[PDB]
């Protein structure tokens, strides 16, 4: 039992970690994983989780174990990490830059079934010319703009859809599908508006696929998604897969959109109280914006949580206390309502540990080299995640 | 050689000639004021950047985390001030650094934190050097500049408890809400006077107070005189940023840190160029939104570093930035001006926030080559 005794001596808990730390409540993370996978199984579509929220091998392993099919990545560094870890079905869902083609070629030549996306004739021409030069039939999907959010060919822009699809297909590449991301779902906050946007996202992606196929071009995959529209879609006829990422943890922006409650948020930042300004009702904590990130997505929503909702050590919300301000390594904990708490030092004594729910899980997670994955027994384990490009 | 044409994007680029000018300007101002400069490395967390600050005449550093103290001590820097109210649970970490030879200084602003340090120091045989943080402007931590009984209670806990009461410090961070030389000069004087007043109160009580330490970059550059001050702490000046430009202490052309980005697409009807520098590259900091000129997620510059006024990142998602006209109009033929693959450089709202998004900087020399300069992430 030499290993056992030594490992027990080294095991951390929420009391022994240094702060700040990004804590994943594994039981909440597994409920979120199951909820999404079950919804997609009920819809008869594949779930291709977007790992840009955690960039962590063990978190994606849990998603794969639950039934996910492949992943979506936001950078080729994520494709390199997850392919090294055994994931071969990877979609790089950012408009392809020609200068990154040698790295995408190398990944495919090592055995990664890496898919790229474009939304322009010039990007299609760059991929097809390099593929012909290098003897590589890249798989390329066409990105569709279904809601005005960001990149993509308009769903009704048949001439440009065909021009890009022909450039790829005639060029000897594999035109593998269409995808869309209805990111404007983050501006909504009612179930009726989310359900309608989910239907516009489905209808527009399938419209683009049907236009390509009406021109004789292959388009076997139809991929949609954002977490809110994944959870709100009534029907997904014509869709092969849904992509969703932030759901794995949720956050307060998702709580305000209405697709989860604060009790579903699996990621919190463990912080210590390091001081006060008693006459202003401030407790000062060691989670500033370097821990929380500068994300303030809740500022324009129905309930502004400042730099995060305060919870006790046990992870239960402490209503009315939020981080009202943040500097790099100092957070200002005070009443959301703008009163000065009396006796703030008795409410929050020096050295008290608290947990802060984030505005945006993807933004807060990226501030940490690793998560501390919290098991039901109170034990944590360090789960590394990727930083940079 | 690696150059701005060969790097992958996004990348954090330091223009070394601009950084050296910013380093010289600050050190020459501190020398003119008769005070030491103790740079705050939380902006770069990079050994070669702090080396350049030391070569120019800096005396010790300030750090925002013990991880920084570990990094810089492993690189040979021993005169380290950890300028965040000390948490008692980090005392074992601080003790081990001191026992290894790091001359690590801690700060406190409460009797309870001072008692925890003094009790642990006596148990472990360690006379911790502790400074008392003074609140001169209501920004953040510190003993109020008027609150003499609290100041003396802490000073006596430390000195009677066997610890080394090494000084007082203040950080007038409310300087970042100002934007005129008269208001910055007045706040710099309030910061100076408040910190010197606390030192005098300690000394009048028979307590040691050899160091009087003030600073933020705007008050460091605006102070007219620094009588009674021994050192100034400043950090973001090494690179500057657009929040600094709006406060009025630099020009956009002085900003030494930019994010190299590639154009990866367009929305021509809206006049957008989409770049691969989203908020993961720039950070979510939007400090210019509250100032007199809003630069969105950053100011566009060409690959040579020429500022392109009127183009900014008007929006950002994680790995996509939206480049568009600041005047709200849809640039006609945006794709013809910025073809796919064009490289641009984006000046940040907040240098300390943008830098923390990158594992390393790319230090750009006069000949156009780059050298990778690692920086620290995490705690
Ligand atoms: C982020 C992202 C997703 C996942 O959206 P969430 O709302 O985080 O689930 C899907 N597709 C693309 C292209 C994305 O960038
Ligand atoms: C950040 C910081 C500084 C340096 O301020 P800048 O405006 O970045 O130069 C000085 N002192 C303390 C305590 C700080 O936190
Ligand atoms: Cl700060
Ligand atoms: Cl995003
Ligand atoms: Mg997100
Ligand atoms: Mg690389
Ligand atoms: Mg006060
Ligand atoms: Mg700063
Ligand atoms: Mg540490």
């Amino acid at each position: 039992h030499h290993h056992h005794h030594h490992a027990m001596s080294m095991q951390d808990t929420l009391l022994t970690l240094d702060t700040p730390a990004a804590v994943i409540d594994l039981d909440r993370m597994q409920r979120n994983i199951a909820r999404m996978q079950q919804r997609m199984d009920a819809q008869g579509v594949r779930l291709r989780p977007h790992v840009k929220t955690s960039k962590s091998v063990p978190v994606a392993a849990a998603q794969r174990a639950a039934g996910a099919s492949g992943i979506t990545v936001s950078t080729l560094k994520e494709a390199e990490q997850f392919f090294a870890a055994g994931t071969t079905d990877i979609l790089y869902a950012v408009s392809m830059a020609p200068h990154r083609l040698p790295q995408a070629l190398q990944l495919r030549r090592r055995g990664c079934d890496l898919k790229l996306i474009v939304d322009s004739v010039a990007a299609a021409q760059a991929i097809a010319a390099f593929g012909r030069e290098q003897g590589e039939a890249f798989e390329v999907w066409i990105e569709i703009d279904t809601d005005g959010h960001r990149s993509g060919v308009g769903a009704d822009d048949t001439p440009l859809l065909l021009a890009i699809g022909r450039t790829l297909h005639d060029g000897g590449m594999r035109l593998g599908g269409v995808l869309t991301h209805a990111g404007s779902s983050y501006e909504l906050d009612t179930p009726e508006a989310l359900q309608a946007l989910a239907e516009r996202e489905r209808a527009g992606c399938v419209q683009a696929a049907e236009a390509l196929r009406a021109a004789g071009l292959p388009c076997p995959v139809v991929s949609v998604g954002s977490t809110p529209t994944a959870l709100a879609a009534s029907r997904l006829d014509g869709v092969t897969e849904v992509r969703a990422g932030v759901y794995v943890f949720f956050d307060l922006v998702m709580r305000n959109i209405g697709v989860c409650a604060a009790e579903d948020v699996a990621l919190s930042v463990l912080a210590t109280v390091i001081g006060h300004q008693a006459d202003k009702g401030w407790a000062i904590v060691d989670a500033g914006w370097m821990a929380m990130s500068r994300d303030r997505g809740t500022a324009r929503q129905k309930q502004d949580f400042g730099y995060g909702q305060v919870c006790d050590l046990q992870g239960r919300v402490m209503p009315g206390f939020v981080l009202t301000g943040a500097n790099q390594e100092h957070g200002i904990l005070a009443r959301a309502d703008g009163a000065a708490e009396a006796d703030i030092a008795t409410r929050f004594p020096l050295g008290t540990r608290l947990r802060i729910l984030p505005n945006h899980a993807c933004a807060t997670g990226a501030q940490f080299p690793a998560y501390q994955a919290l098991a039901a027994d109170g034990s944590v384990q360090t789960w590394e995640r990727l930083h940079g490009w």
